[PDB]
């Protein structure tokens, strides 16, 4: 009985972004090595999305690695894999939630340099032409994100050379998507800075494509030592200096992009569990409140990890569809509203 929605309201990027609200990433799933279950998470179900919707989420980002599912030597995507991505998109769209599809951890993600520029633009063009064509009649609640964390190797600082390669990639991919037509001519497209970083050199090095319907993609697990560094002995308290760093970063993103009419989406953020629940509540409330002041939706990175090791970023326990830390969901709501 269900058919995918096709509605195109023709909203400006600013109006679309304003409607996105509180969000969530399907982490360590379709971007895993070995497919959906390759990093130990279960097969995704609609009931998981139903649970997120009932809890107050409105947007789901769906990381997708594509390059283990090429069926030939020219980046042709297996229809069965494309169909799985579409099924998961529809778990969100059937709940009237936004769904973001990207390229995430393809090998070329780490090849944003002059030595590989022609090859990465060619692969990205061929892949995005297929994704865009497959979804061209889909409603405006489907959003595309051109590349997850583009970089050279594991250089998270970057150089102008690499920043410029990314600018050329984004400047080619956006019109490639538009030219496939139908709703893709009017769909929001997200374009990242280098590494999707909010550090000022990446922000200043960014050239947003000459397209009036794009948003900048930022991933900001900040400050790093509190929010994402999992080493023992690292900071656990959310204090004045941490809040100040977040506020400065968001004011700067507002100055560079939002005040110039270009919206920003915080496509990933979180604070890792260091057995510091109250600090995580205070962090999350502060973070979302600050982002909301500048119209930036925040999408929590949920990897379904509730164990003792690794990046402890789970919110929805996917085994039984529960929230063991409901206070963190409530903190997002309290920051947003």
């Amino acid at each position: 009985d269900y058919t995918h929605p096709t509605e195109m309201r023709g909203l400006s990027a600013m109006d679309l972004v304003k409607d996105m609200k509180i969000g969530w990433n399907l982490g360590n799933t379709l971007e895993s090595v070995g497919g959906e279950t390759g990093w130990g998470n279960p097969v995704t179900t609609k009931k998981m999305f139903d649970t997120l919707k009932a809890a107050g989420f409105n947007t789901v980002r769906i990381p997708v690695r594509w390059d283990e599912n090429y069926i030939d030597a020219n980046y042709t995507i297996d229809p069965a894999y494309m169909a799985r991505v579409e099924t998961v998109v529809n778990y969100a769209l059937a709940n009237d939630m936004y769904a973001i599809v990207n390229i995430h951890h393809n090998k070329f993600q780490g090849q944003f340099d002059e030595a590989h520029k022609a090859a990465i633009i060619n692969e990205g063009t061929i892949v995005w032409t297929q994704i865009a064509n497959h979804f061209k009649d889909y409603s405006d609640k489907l959003i595309f994100d051109t590349i997850n964390q583009p970089r050279h190797e594991e250089d998270w600082v970057g150089t102008s050379e690499y920043f410029n390669v990314l600018n050329e990639y984004n400047a080619k991919i956006v019109p490639v998507i538009r030219a496939t037509g139908e709703n893709n001519a009017k769909r929001l497209i997200m374009v990242p800075t280098y590494c999707a970083s909010s550090d000022y050199p990446k922000v200043a090095g960014m050239v947003v494509p000459n397209d009036p319907n794009v948003a900048v993609s930022i991933h900001a697990y900040i400050p790093y030592n509190l929010a994402l560094n999992i080493a023992p002995g690292t900071p656990t308290t959310f204090g004045d200096a941490d809040a100040a760093f977040i506020d400065k970063t968001f004011r700067m993103l507002n100055n560079t992009f939002v005040k110039k009419g270009i919206p920003v989406i915080i496509g990933q953020f979180a604070i890792t569990d260091k057995d510091n629940l109250q600090d995580r509540i205070n962090f999350t409330k502060f973070y979302v409140s600050t982002a909301t002041a500048y119209g930036m939706p925040c999408l929590w990175w949920d990897n379904n990890n509730f164990g003792s090791t690794g990046e402890r970023l789970g919110l929805l326990n996917r085994k039984n569809l529960t929230f063991p830390y409901p206070e963190l969901v409530q903190a997002m709501k309290d920051g947003f509203n």
